[PDB]
């Protein structure tokens, strides 16, 4: 009589906010017992009571596809924080019967009045201190508790939560509170998933708001020695009367770790006083859109 209960959240794929419906998705795998049981579902939202049993079929070693489908299982949440739904299996659909098994499982319900936004200044260097980010909560309504931020690095194993940093009241409603955070040393050239997580306490409790940068302007750690830079000036033994010429079609940037990259503005300076350096310019053919190259650019 062993049963092994999954259940998850199907929709959306980020954390609910108070408006929008949540989907579950539940399976069951019985290693010994198979047989049929009756399953029921509580949201935990207290509003709401415990759904009727429903059976769930002939159970066996692999889990039953997607037990709790569609149908009227989704429930919208009127309150924020850690919500529980709970899965229960009986043996019988008459009540009493006897509770064979049972499954919890954690929902995090942000707020919608909060928007929480990371934005990064420069390009995150591997093994070095990236000092660039920074936060911004903006809260429709008015006069907001104090919040605390936290910031993944990365959704790897290895990585974990930083230390909470404390973030001021936030009294006007409608603006941009602006704060930062303290540097973070990446560990691995490539892009990753840095996300922001904003709570209300600073030891634990409800979570206000996850933030998760859109693909298009992901976090790239780039290594500063795999770029290719060949740079053709003119002769390397000259006097103050000879002409010296810098070909920039001959003169090549690079970036020879991967195909996807951030663009870099390249700037030439001929080290005199007199003439000041070349202002920031994207490689050849290039848009701030455009990633930068990895085959061999003028």
């Amino acid at each position: 009589a062993t049963y092994t209960l999954t259940l998850d959240k199907l929709g959306p794929t980020v954390n609910p906010t108070t408006s929008d419906a949540v989907t579950f998705t539940a399976t069951v795998a019985s290693p010994d017992s198979t047989t049929a049981v009756f399953f029921t579902l509580d949201y935990g939202d207290g509003v709401t009571a415990e759904t009727t049993r429903t059976t769930t079929g002939a159970l066996s070693t692999t889990p039953t596809a997607n037990l709790v489908s569609a149908g009227t299982y989704t429930v919208t949440y009127a309150s924020i924080g850690t919500k529980f739904v709970t899965l229960r299996l009986y043996d019988s659909a008459v009540a009493p019967g006897v509770l064979l098994a049972s499954k919890t499982v954690p929902i995090y319900v942000e707020d919608s009045t909060l928007t929480a936004t990371l934005l990064q200044s420069g390009v995150p260097r591997l093994n070095l201190a990236f000092s660039g980010f920074k936060g911004r909560v903006s809260s429709s309504t008015a006069n907001r508790a104090d919040m605390w931020a936290t910031i993944q690095l990365d959704t790897a194993p290895g990585v974990f939560e930083s230390s909470r940093i404390f973030i001021g009241i936030a009294p006007t409603a409608s603006t941009n509170y602006d704060f930062v955070i303290p540097d973070q040393v990446y560990n691995l050239e490539g892009a990753k998933t840095t996300v922001l997580r904003i709570y209300d306490a600073p030891v634990g409790g409800t979570l206000l708001r996850t933030f998760t940068p859109a693909a298009a302007n992901a976090v790239y750690v780039v290594d500063p020695s795999k770029y290719v830079l060949t740079l053709t000036v003119g002769p390397t033994s000259v006097t103050t009367a000879d002409q010296v010429t810098f070909t920039q079609t001959t003169t090549e940037v690079s970036y020879s770790a991967s195909a996807t990259s951030p663009i870099l503005q390249w700037r030439f300076n001929w080290d005199d006083p007199s003439v000041v350096e070349t202002p920031l310019a994207y490689p050849d053919a290039l848009t701030a859109a455009s990633n930068f190259p990895t085959t061999a650019t003028a």
